[PDB]
């Protein structure tokens, strides 16, 4: 359904993509998106679906976007307009100056320091999970390995119990990939639900756990409140659970048809790093926006104040003006050009958790399981959304030629 045309968006602008079901989902998630960058298409399109927005459509605006965030806000960055009235997280509902105190904690309980010290949990769990598959010879790749694998050490990370693993992932889909069973606002009134006696619990006790560095800090000097606390517990809920999740799906399932470039990684390892970063480019995964704070005129286009306009982080390494024959996954492309950790002053926190997470996932996989393929006959489902998903990726191998580590 596709809602009434404003009168202040001229009608040639009118392209109608829907985010939630794109019409060409079946040739691919990122495909199905890049029909927003065929020739015909201008680079700021209006679509009548899920209430009417805009959408940037070349790495060009959507980065010029995200660096102005006195026109562009986060206070309203998700479509529908109802989800991102009540998105409330911190710290990316917040526009600096107010924004920047609450990310020097954040960046405290999944920076760099923090990463380092897990290595030998990340290892062990990557050589555990997939040693425990090796000798079966067939797996469902998105519950056997990419959801446990990355949330089982967000849960470790944040002193949570894994049996909360189920109702936690559940709530986060719908808030990125909506089922229609709830709306955002009663997904993430639930989150909070969960949070709030656990922050009140941690604030008791002081601890080297992610809620309670986040419970009991400091924002620029002052104590930061219950409620502070619950908003930014429940982003790090949201960032641990789907991202990397998702992300580890699509890169396996291109590796599962491309033993090119299976083989490539096989026989020269160190070429590992660089084609995490090309990797990230060919199979980024968000999409989420902005809103207008003013009247403003941006390219041409006259954009009113509360417009909302999707950025899709996605979009800019897809764009051929930023990367030449950008569906072809070249692990020795020189100069990789992507906004999938976002752009701005909403730069990821987690990239280095999410980095470090995909190789040693490469690294531990191929030496031991090097061939493998999608299980005879099934055609592999995805799902868009603001974070784009596989829903199930059945991989099959003949355990004889494993090696076993
Ligand atoms: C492949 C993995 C990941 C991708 C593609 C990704 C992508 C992104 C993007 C595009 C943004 C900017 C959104 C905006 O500007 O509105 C963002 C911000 C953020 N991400 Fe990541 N992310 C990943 C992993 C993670 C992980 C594992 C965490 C763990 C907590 C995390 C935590 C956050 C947080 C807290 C922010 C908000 C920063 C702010 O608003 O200042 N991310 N991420
Ligand atoms: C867009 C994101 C990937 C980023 C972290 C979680 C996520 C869904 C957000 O709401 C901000
Ligand atoms: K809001």
């Amino acid at each position: 359904n596709l809602a009434p045309l404003p009168p202040h968006v001229p009608e040639h602008l009118v392209f109608d993509f829907d985010m939630y079901n794109p019409s060409n989902l079946s040739a691919g998630v990122q495909e199905a998106w890049a029909v927003l960058q065929e020739s015909n298409v201008p680079d700021l399109v209006w679509t009548r679906c899920n209430g009417g927005h805009w959408i940037a459509t070349r790495g060009q605006l959507i980065r010029e976007a995200y660096e102005d965030y006195r026109h562009f806000s986060s206070e309203c960055p998700f479509i529908p307009r109802e989800a991102g009235e009540a998105y409330d997280f911190i710290p990316t509902s917040m526009d600096p100056p107010e924004q920047r105190q609450f990310r020097a904690l954040a960046n405290q309980v999944v920076g760099m320091p923090v990463v380092d010290k897990l290595e030998n949990r990340i290892q062990e769990l990557a050589c555990s999970l997939i040693e425990s598959l090796r000798p079966q010879g067939q797996c469902n790749f998105t519950e056997d390995y990419a959801e446990p694998f990355p949330i089982r050490i967000f849960m470790l990370l944040a002193g949570l119990p894994e049996e909360d693993i189920p109702h936690l992932k559940y709530l986060t889909d719908q808030m990125t990939r909506p089922d229609g069973s709830m709306t955002f606002a009663e997904a993430k009134e639930a989150l909070y639900d969960y949070l709030i006696p656990i922050i009140e619990q941690r604030r008791q006790k002081p601890g080297t756990d992610a809620i309670s560095i986040v419970a009991n800090g400091q924002v620029n000097g002052r104590p930061i409140t219950s409620d502070e606390a619950k908003r930014m517990c429940g982003l790090l809920l949201v960032g641990g659970l789907e991202t990397v999740v998702n992300f580890l799906s699509f890169s396996m399932e291109f590796l599962a048809k491309s033993p090119e470039h299976r083989q490539e990684l096989i026989e020269r390892p160190e070429r590992i790093p660089a084609a995490c970063e090309e990797l990230l480019r060919r199979f980024s995964l968000v999409a989420d926006g902005r809103i207008l704070t003013s009247d403003y005129e941006f390219h041409g286009v006259q954009l009113k104040k509360g417009d909302q306009i999707l950025l899709p982080q996605m979009l800019s390494g897809l764009d051929e003006r930023e990367n030449a024959a950008p569906m072809h996954v070249d692990f020795s492309r020189q100069k990789v050009s992507h906004t999938t950790f976002g752009h701005g002053s909403h730069l990821c926190l987690g990239q280095h958790l999410a980095r470090r997470e995909i190789i040693v996932t490469l690294k531990e996989w191929l030496t031991r399981i090097p061939d493998f393929s999608i299980a005879p006959g099934a055609q592999i489902q995805h799902k868009s959304g603001i974070v784009s998903g596989v829903q199930a990726l059945p991989l099959v191998w003949d355990p004889a030629t494993t090696k076993a580590v």
